[PDB]
């Protein structure tokens, strides 16, 4: 079976066969669709279910099947070997342990699969850091600390990944508590205002519970809570040095210095699990760079985190007195243009959404023509400003899951069983 | 089975229960998500004997439940004489009250409508006694009349007869009862709306005699009882225009921009009951960002953007300075400006996408759920300031519904 998308500012026709590729569920039917659902239960990982020799194997060997495609080896002796040196060690251990090859293919298309994400033009160029040797938060540390400065990389920034060991039953899982590696404090005040970023209350909450001493400014960079074999986390500074910020101005607003914002570098996502060949990895923190519109549109204006909108539409002196006047969208583009100028002028990597968006056209284009499809979920790939001005907009686009993937886990604090 | 959304602004969280009463399909599987495609084949457009009573069946069922009359002698009366007309005549006619509930029913079912708060005070013409082309002409003047109401619009539809054999349709050709023109200029580029250009063709190509301007209003292209269609000039007086001049850029008057206020799309199906009513024009009022996002800076459309920008002297070497982002804003505080300021009707995003939370949280509560689209709900600017941006969104199909069906010259035996 064939499936057309097609771009309708272009016309151009694609024909989607990967789809068929597709093993995980959608969360949909014939009788409704589940598009906008933020979190279905099929993105999502619970640690308990936790698998058997029963589902493992045909996991492995899809897998290992794709892995020997992908290198012009299917049915070689070395597929066959690896085979059944993997059959040999599921049934004997019960799991099995990736080469370094398979891992570093494994983590690579896991980026290239993940439907949400418009900066997969870049899915092979992903420094994968093999972390399955560490044994405690300790060594976690400073894995993550030496992840963020290949990453940052004086603001030339580079794409990694870094992989901690696998789940083995569950109960000795390695997690980074932070959602990601670097991230502002935020507080509940008794007044009911919050200082600093609301997203993250929860959090700062756990930490300050766990013995961090917190200076409750506007932009404290939360400290590291890493999980180690299933233990009980422990905190840790990231070395400010590593800590890359940019402090935000508008290159005509010469106020919007002195609305005190700034942010970090590095987007660095830790709080998601790989999934390769039936193998689950729930500590393997990614990073990249940003795209301008996470920042100046979600972080800064969303209702529920920074929200700057009355104060940068204030100092603009614009109408908002009603809404049609649309003094929220004029200063949603100045508060962007500002992010864009005060990354570029120190030399941090960022990309614009009109950029990422026509790099992702071409990619997906690319991706159908030499992989028969490019699975995409257009309610995200679609920027939160301008959204009809770029191309994306236009495209239809196909959702479905291939493996290896990235899935959302229950946050630890959920389900850890604490020791004391 | 029984479903909840959720608003991740807020953390208001609703669950659905009417989505288990969906009849028709999503085009989604368990294996892939067709959420973005544009047109699956289950949103377009003879019914046999056996179809059309479990569909009837369904939708009496339902206005007699809304009337508080079901199970009652009323309801088993209708039910059987309704079932007595398929059997004989091999199809039926709506009472008028099933007829005005049937067309606010589709309305409210529309999943990608975000104006549907307004959904109970649809006016209902009813149209099903014309017989010619001229005749739906005089009934379309009425409709463009009454919804126009001198700026203060007025939500309408009017409802010619339903398909009988599949061989005498009525079908009003052009997509909107107001649009401009488009024609391919001979120096390559393209003259009006593209959007318009193969439409514009089949006016002439059919006999109309084009200005061959920018914002020509297109004849009506008008086709009764299977017939050829026919055209006719709406009465220019009855044509309500708004300039487009900005509160702030006195150069913007130059540009020499200016739109309709009646929105009215005349080519999809009205499904009620089963029955098919292929020419149903329905008209409401704008959502600024329709002219000012996507009529006027889609690049397929009036592609104004770098117009606008050259005026403002915005640095355009870079997509990073957000030129177009900036020029987009301009543009659309225009629109909502002359609209407001000539006292059409108009709604901008912020407000509509407001109380589309607000309808929501109505059907929610009074009916267990609404249907909704979010890719065609969220506004094609500034998209995550508006609410429902935030709002989880169930879609599915319910019936009565308006669908899309093939362009008449596709289909026309001509
Ligand atoms: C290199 C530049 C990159 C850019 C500009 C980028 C951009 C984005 C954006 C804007 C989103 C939407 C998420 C949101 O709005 O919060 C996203 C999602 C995502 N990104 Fe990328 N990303 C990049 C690199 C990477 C890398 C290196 C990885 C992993 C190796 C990755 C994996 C993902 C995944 C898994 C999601 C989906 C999250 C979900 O399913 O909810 N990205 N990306
Ligand atoms: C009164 C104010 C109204 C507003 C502000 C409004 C707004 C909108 C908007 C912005 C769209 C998106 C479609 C596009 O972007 O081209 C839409 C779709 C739609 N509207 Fe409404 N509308 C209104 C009235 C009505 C009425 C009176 C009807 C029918 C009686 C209706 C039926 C529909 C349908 C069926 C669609 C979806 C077409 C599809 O499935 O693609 N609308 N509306
Ligand atoms: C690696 C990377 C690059 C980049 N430009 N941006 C990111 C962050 C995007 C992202 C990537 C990702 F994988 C997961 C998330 C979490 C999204 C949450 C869910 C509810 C609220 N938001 C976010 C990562
Ligand atoms: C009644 C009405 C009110 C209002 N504010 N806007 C409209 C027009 C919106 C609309 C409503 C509708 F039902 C159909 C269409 C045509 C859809 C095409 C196909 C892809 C691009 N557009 C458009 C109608
Ligand atoms: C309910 C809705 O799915 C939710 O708000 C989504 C919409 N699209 C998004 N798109 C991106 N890139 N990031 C997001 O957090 C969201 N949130
Ligand atoms: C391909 C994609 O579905 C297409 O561009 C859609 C996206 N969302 C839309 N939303 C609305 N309201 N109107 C549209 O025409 C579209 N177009
Ligand atoms: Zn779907």
């Amino acid at each position: 079976r064939f499936l057309k998308v097609k771009n309708w500012e272009t016309d151009v026709v694609l024909t989607d066969t990967l789809h068929l590729k597709s093993t995980l569920e959608t969360g949909c039917t014939e009788h409704i669709c589940m598009g906008s659902i933020m979190l279905p239960s099929q993105h999502t990982r619970k640690p308990e279910d936790v698998r058997t020799k029963d589902q493992l194997f045909p996991l492995a060997k899809e897998f290992l099947d794709q892995y020997y495609s992908s290198i012009k080896r299917f049915g070689s002796k070395a597929h066959m070997d690896r085979l059944e040196e993997v059959n040999k060690e599921i049934e004997s251990t019960s799991t099995y342990q990736l080469k370094d090859t398979e891992l570093i293919y494994g983590a690579k298309h896991a980026w290239r699969n993940a439907s949400r994400c418009v900066g997969r033009i870049q899915w092979s160029k992903l420094q994968v850091f093999d972390a399955r040797d560490c044994t405690t938060a300790h060594g976690m540390f400073n894995y993550i600390c030496n992840h963020v400065k290949y990453a940052t990389n004086k603001g030339n920034l580079r794409s990694a990944i870094t992989i901690f060991p696998q789940r083995t039953d569950g109960k000795h899982d390695f997690r980074v508590w932070n959602s990601q590696l670097i991230r502002y404090a935020g507080y509940k005040q008794p007044d009911g205002s919050t200082l600093g970023d609301p997203a993250n209350v929860q959090f700062t909450e756990i930490c300050i519970q766990q013995g961090w001493k917190a200076p409750r400014g506007r932009f404290d960079v939360l400290p590291l809570l890493l999980q180690a074999n299933g233990n009980d986390p422990e905190l840790f500074q990231i070395p400010p040095e590593l800590v890359l910020e940019v402090p935000i101005r508008h290159p005509k607003f010469d106020w919007f210095k002195d609305l005190g914002l700034k942010w970090y570098g590095l987007p660095a996502v830790s709080n998601m699990l790989l999934e390769i060949g039936g193998l689950e990895f729930s500590a393997c923190p990614f990073s990249g760079w940003y795209m301008g519109t996470e920042i100046g549109v979600r972080d800064y204006c969303d209702n529920s985190r920074y929200n700057i909108l009355e104060e940068v539409a204030k100092k603009m002196d614009l109408d908002m007195r009603k809404t049609s006047s649309l003094w929220k969208d004029q200063a949603l583009v100045e508060i962007n243009i500002a992010v864009l100028y005060s990354f570029q002028s120190d030399k941090v990597t960022i990309v614009d959404h009109h950029s990422a968006t026509e790099s992702f056209i071409k990619h997906m284009e690319n991706e159908y023509r030499c992989r028969g499809g490019c699975p995409a979920d257009w309610v995200w790939i679609v920027p939160p400003m301008s959204g009809s001005i770029t191309p994306v907009f236009h495209q239809e686009m196909l959702n479905y899951r291939l493996t290896p993937s990235f899935e959302y886990q229950p946050d630890p604090w959920n389900t850890h069983v604490w020791k004391g």
